[PDB]
């Protein structure tokens, strides 16, 4: 008297096994914890189904002919003015949309059969205000938009979870870019000026460089006495070191060579090696000492962990 098929949704309609009065059998669903009653001419499980919330609200399901899709619609009293409405294909995709009070479109949520999915959230004027787009991979580009329809904050992460954001000012200028890396260390990016140079912060692990950054480069810098070491990063984000002293003295000042196949700054004073700095893939930096003649390194690379131990091995 009963047989279920199963719809895309997630749902499940219950429809009369042949005709009671009129050739149509009947058919019942319950979604959402409510009720839903209609009448169709087959067998399918086909049709519709019609109900009222407790609020007041229109509920309407819309099975099609061929079982593939699903519609379920909420609407106000009226059974105009919507509140929300759901489409539902076999192969799982799907379509989430909400109104706001008045009818007019708020929000719409895209899920796909591979979970990729999109999100877009509607302003007052029914511009769109944010848009993001999530991959299968979890990576997704999220925008929001000033009340110009122009960009005014862009974030794009990765599979890796590595991320790039920007904020933009309203004259279309980037003004701050976070960068937060797949090993958990961070760049700031603050007050870029109209060519794109500004402030730079490298957040690492118990310790923060600060600098410039250019369109070109970024320069983080750290001082101890006469002593400039500069950390530089490409727009590729390569990574090279140098070092400058004004020592006056041709016997105590520091000079340096940076090794590119290692990442490795390489420090002398009086024509003797003295240190060997490694900046290393994993946004960290190791000192390893040089013996007393400077000709071979001694003991084991220490990581360091605090500003200090930079000027420290600076000094």
């Amino acid at each position: 008297n009963s047989v279920s098929v199963d719809l895309p949704g997630s749902m499940k309609v219950l429809v009369s096994k042949s005709s009671n009065a009129d050739g149509k059998y009947d058919l019942i669903a319950t979604v959402d914890a409510l009720e839903l009653s209609g009448t169709s001419d087959k067998n399918n499980g086909s049709g519709v189904l019609e109900g009222v919330k407790a609020d007041a609200s229109k509920v309407k399901l819309t099975i099609s002919d061929d079982l593939g899709q699903t519609t379920l619609e909420v609407f106000k009293s009226d059974g105009s003015t919507l509140v929300s409405k759901k489409v539902t294909s076999k192969d799982k995709s799907s379509t989430h949309e909400k109104f706001n009070e008045k009818g007019e479109l708020s929000e719409k949520h895209i899920t796909r059969a591979d979970k990729s999915s999109t999100h877009e959230k509607f302003n007052e004027k029914g511009e769109l205000s944010e848009k993001h787009i999530t991959r299968a991979d979890k990576s997704s580009t999220h925008e929001k938009f000033n009340e110009k329809g122009e960009l005014s904050e862009k974030h794009i992460t990765r599979a890796d979870k590595s991320s790039t954001h920007e904020k933009f000012n309203e004259k279309g200028e980037v003004s701050e870019k976070h960068i937060t890396r797949a090993d958990g260390t961070r760049l700031e990016y603050t007050g870029i000026k109209s060519d794109g140079s500004g402030k730079a912060k490298e957040v690492l692990k118990g310790y923060v460089l600060e600098g410039t950054l250019t369109a070109e480069k970024t320069t983080l810098v750290v001082k101890e006495g006469t002593v400039t070491l500069s950390k530089n990063i490409s727009k590729s984000g390569e990574v090279s070191v140098e070092l400058n002293d004004t020592d006056s003295s041709a016997a105590t000042k520091k000079t340096a060579a940076w090794n590119s196949g290692t990442s490795t700054l390489t420090i002398t004073v009086n024509s003797k090696k003295t240190k060997d700095l490694v900046f290393t893939s994993s946004n960290t930096i190791t000192v390893q000492q040089y013996d007393s003649n400077g000709t071979s390194l001694e003991g084991s690379a220490v990581e360091i962990t605090k500003l200090d131990e930079i000027k420290n091995a600076l000094k």
